[PDB]
């Protein structure tokens, strides 16, 4: 029992960092392929992340304090930024290839790296502002990045490109109060009787 999933509390949303992100094939229902590879990996909660860049899985357990309801605030991110994608290199375009850092309303940051529009295995991530800092860094090591989104205070961190973004900025609205998407929420991952 590590318990290390900390709920963060935005206004009303009730969000969390940290999930375990799987690439599904394609070539099966994703659903179903989520729910096999969950039993394998040893998760019980789920999250589907689909769009015409993306077929993935994002999963926690609950004995690490994650649990049902709670809303995947990657998934969140990365629909949005799916939404509107970034500028770089001269253009406003998609970005499937895109890291950042964002700070939350009690202090901690939320990281976040996505190749191919895709979160990497363990591209979601909260804690620290210093570990976040250090996260993204290692990261942008590799190579490859479109561009650093995240909050504007990164400017001073010399990113070739950066897009400056606050969480809220990305939260999708019904004028000024904020939208829950049902489809953001981790979900029991059904397992039949042995
Ligand atoms: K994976
Ligand atoms: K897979
Ligand atoms: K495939
Ligand atoms: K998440
Ligand atoms: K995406």
């Amino acid at each position: 029992y590590t318990m290390s999933a900390q709920v963060i509390q935005i206004g009303r949303q009730r969000f969390v960092g940290g999930l375990f992100w799987q690439s599904l094939s394609r070539r099966n229902e994703l659903r179903a392929e989520a729910v096999e590879l969950a039993k394998k990996l040893k998760f019980d909660l789920m999250v589907l992340r689909i769009d015409r860049g993306v077929a993935a899985a994002g999963y926690a357990n609950t004995r690490d304090g994650f649990a049902p309801g709670h809303l995947s605030l990657g998934a969140m991110v990365s629909r949005a930024i799916a939404l509107e994608g970034a500028f770089y290199n001269g253009r406003r375009q998609p970005a499937p290839n895109w890291l950042g850092a964002f700070a939350l309303p009690d202090g901690r940051w939320a990281y976040f790296a996505v190749r191919d529009h895709a979160f990497m295995p363990n591209g979601d991530w909260v804690g620290s502002r210093e570990e976040a800092l250090e996260r993204l860094h290692t990261d942008y090591a590799w190579g490859g990045w479109n561009v650093v989104i995240g909050e504007p205070e990164l400017e001073r961190q010399g990113f070739q490109n950066f897009q400056p973004k606050r969480l809220d900025d990305l939260l999708p609205r019904r004028g000024g109060r904020p939208r829950t998407e049902r489809w953001w929420a981790l979900r029991p991952v059904e397992r039949r009787l042995s």
